[PDB]
């Protein structure tokens, strides 16, 4: 368009425009005060208004990248604060923008953002809604400079909704704290998903991502023909490559182009997209990404005729191997939305291995006649794992299920630090509580998503400080066999048991007035240390000791003299447990 800033303003509107400008400048100028960013936002919005009133007004015909870079380069403290980032201003576009993009800081060193009390948060929201929400948007944007800005805005809208609902409630905290925890978990998971997809693309190549996209899109749009699914795969791979490069405008343009193509070809893709396709360009691609799978066509035949029984199986495969394998993955995935994507990828890899082996064999047709038999144990392994773990969850409840997982995973990898073990086992228990309440048809996708986020968290922590070769192997594996690698871990037979430390099992009266969450964390930390000290202890011995611990805590937390109760009863409990275990 003649004026890109005016067109963007008119499509997005003033509120969204200002929010996104604030996000972008905070993602680049991560160290500048909130008031300075607000001043910059007001200036940019004012210029955009001049452009909207008259497309021929001065500087309105310049590109968005040129305008953004110039505004960045007018910041007076650029050298003093950012150093070599100021040197980007001596380059011409697009070198200047590429330099600015390269000089973003993934891990800025700012203090952690502390959650204020519910009442002060609600009071600040009530006094000035706009400044409260904008300041927190600035704080989050300056800490996650690669996070997709429109998704940040979509999170911010729900934050406003949560505050609006819960700050007029009878019990403000009990309303708002679950919503804040939900949103924080959700945002951290989304950022991890972005980084994870980009790193997997870089490490394992475009072809693996295209296989993943074939599976996911065939699940999403089972009535679509394979040619349309392949078109969507190519375009989505392009979009994700460019978004992994990190240029916000180029990434947003690619996403918008894909969204409007999908909206104009709804008749060939899905029957569930009308509402998303009536939505603004800002929300369209996100809406499309979040919509549930379409209904699969009825009475789909088995893959046997085309992929096992055909006499031309090897000819069709060797003609164009990846198209044939994509067709196999398409037909398999469209029939099985109940599968994780990685399970379907395992099936595709198995079929590819069998075809490579058999089409060079003396009798290929006889060779691959039973390839579908190989799919049965691969399919049933995660189904059986889900069955077992959800049975144990319904028997135990979330906390005692977390304790079971705690014992199991400490026995498997005792070298891992206790905080990591506790945090990851708690999150795995949360995965259990989340996914075990779905019907089976949806249980495996849920597990895949939430396990992927939890396992990624673990892998990132363990890479910051490596301690176990098996964890490193699982964490560097292909994401298709990352979870199977983790499920295949066994009890560490070579572990030398940790020696007794009296302080570790010394307890005080503060435990009685800790929050329930913190008290649970302390009890679980002590349980991990106990399993590290006595790894051979049977479940009956451990359960007897835990019952003794619960009795001791209940008695001394209601004792008139808590301190000496804890000391004396703790010496008694420690000696009694030590005599029971062995
Ligand atoms: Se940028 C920055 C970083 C740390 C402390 C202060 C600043 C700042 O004031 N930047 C600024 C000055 C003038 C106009 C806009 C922004
Ligand atoms: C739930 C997050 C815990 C850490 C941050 C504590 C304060 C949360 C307030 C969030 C206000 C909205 C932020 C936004 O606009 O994105
Ligand atoms: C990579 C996550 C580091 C921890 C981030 C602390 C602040 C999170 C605020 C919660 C809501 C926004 C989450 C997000 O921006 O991704
Ligand atoms: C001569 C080619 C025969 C190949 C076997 C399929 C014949 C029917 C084609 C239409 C159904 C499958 C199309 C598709 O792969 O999406
Ligand atoms: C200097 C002016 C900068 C303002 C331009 C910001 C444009 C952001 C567009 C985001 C649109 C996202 C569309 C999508 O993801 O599908
Ligand atoms: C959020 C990743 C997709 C970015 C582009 C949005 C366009 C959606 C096309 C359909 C792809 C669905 C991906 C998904 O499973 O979320
Ligand atoms: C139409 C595009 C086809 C893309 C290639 C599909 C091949 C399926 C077999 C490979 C499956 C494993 C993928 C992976 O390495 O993670
Ligand atoms: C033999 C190592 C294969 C790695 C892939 C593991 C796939 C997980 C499903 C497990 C089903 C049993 C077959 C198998 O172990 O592969
Ligand atoms: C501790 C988690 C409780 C939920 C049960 C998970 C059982 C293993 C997950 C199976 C599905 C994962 C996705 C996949 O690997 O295909
Ligand atoms: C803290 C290290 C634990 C790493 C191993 C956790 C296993 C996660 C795999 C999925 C969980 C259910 C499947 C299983 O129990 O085998
Ligand atoms: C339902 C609440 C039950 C809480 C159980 C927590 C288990 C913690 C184990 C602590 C073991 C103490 C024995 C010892 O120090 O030797």
């Amino acid at each position: 368009h003649k004026s890109e800033v005016a067109h963007r303003f008119k499509d997005l509107g003033e509120e969204n425009f200002k929010a996104l400008v604030l996000i972008a400048f905070a993602q680049y100028l991560q160290q500048c005060p909130f008031e300075d960013h607000v001043k910059l936002v007001n200036e940019v919005t004012e210029f955009a208004k001049t452009c909207v009133a008259d497309e021929s007004a001065e500087n309105c015909d310049k590109s968005l990248h040129t305008l953004f870079g110039d505004k960045l380069c007018t910041v007076a403290t650029l050298r003093e604060t950012y150093g070599e980032m100021a040197d980007c201003c001596a380059k011409q576009e697009p070198e200047r923008n590429e330099c600015f993009l390269q000089h973003k800081d993934d891990n800025p060193n700012l203090p952690r953002l502390v959650r204020p009390e519910v009442d002060v948060m609600c009071t600040a929201f009530h006094d000035n809604e706009e400044t409260f929400l904008k300041k927190y948007l600035y704080e989050i944007a300056r800490r996650h400079p690669y996070f997709y800005a429109p998704e940040l805005l979509f999170f911010a809208k729900r934050y406003k909704a949560a505050f609006t609902e819960c700050c007029q409630a009878a019990d403000k905290a009990a309303c708002l704290l679950p919503k804040l925890d939900e949103l924080r978990d959700e945002g951290k998971a989304s950022s991890a998903k972005q980084r994870l997809k980009c790193a997997s693309l870089q490490k394992f190549g475009e072809r693996a991502f295209k296989a993943w996209a074939v599976a996911r899109l065939s699940q999403r749009f089972p009535k679509a023909e394979f040619a349309e699914v392949s078109k969507l795969v190519t375009d989505l791979t392009k979009v994700h490559t460019e978004c992994c490069h990190g240029d916000l405008l180029e990434c947003a343009d690619d996403r918008a182009d894909l969204a409007k193509y999908i909206c104009e070809n709804q008749d060939s893709i899905s029957s569930k997209l009308k509402e998303c396709c009536e939505k603004p360009l800002l929300e369209k691609s996100h809406c499309i990404a979040e919509v549930e799978n379409d209904e699969m066509p009825a009475d789909l035949p088995s893959l046997a005729a085309d992929f096992v029984e055909s006499k031309d199986v090897c000819k069709n495969y060797a003609e164009a191997k990846d198209v044939f394998l994509g067709m196999f993955l398409y037909e398999y995935a469209r029939r099985h939305p109940d599968y994780s994507v990685v399970l379907l990828l395992r099936l595709a890899k198995t079929y590819e291995t069998t075809l490579e082996k058999c089409c060079a064999a003396a009798d290929p047709h006889e060779c691959y006649a039973k390839v579908f038999d190989e799919f049965k144990p691969l399919v049933e392994e995660p189904q059986n794992l889900i069955k077992q773990n959800c049975e144990l969850f319904e028997q135990l409840g979330e906390y005692k299920f977390q304790n079971a997982l705690l014992v199991r995973y400490t026995k498997k990898v005792p070298q891992v630090s206790t905080p990591t073990l506790v945090e990851v086992s708690r999150n795995l228990g949360k995965v259990g509580s989340k996914c075990c309440k779905h019907p089976e048809a949806k249980r495996m996708p849920c597990a895949e998503d939430y396990l992927s986020v939890v396992l990624n968290q673990l892998c990132v922590l363990h890479e910051k400080t490596p301690v176990s070769d098996r964890v490193t192997k699982c964490c560097t594996e292909s994401l298709v066999n990352r979870r199977p690698c983790f499920s295949a871990l066994e009890v560490d037979e070579t572990y030398v048991p940790k020696e007794f430390n009296a302080e570790t099992f010394t307890f005080h009266a503060d435990i009685c007035t800790l929050s329930e969450k913190e008290r649970q964390i302390k009890k679980q930390t002590a349980l991990v240390e106990l399993v590290k000290h006595k790894p051979k202890a049977t479940k009956e011995q451990l359960k007897a000791v835990m019952d003794d611990f619960a009795a001791f805590v209940e008695k001394c937390c209601k004792a008139d003299d808590k301190e000496t109760c804890f000391a004396e009863e703790g010496k008694k409990l420690v000696a009694a447990s030590q005599a029971a275990l062995g």
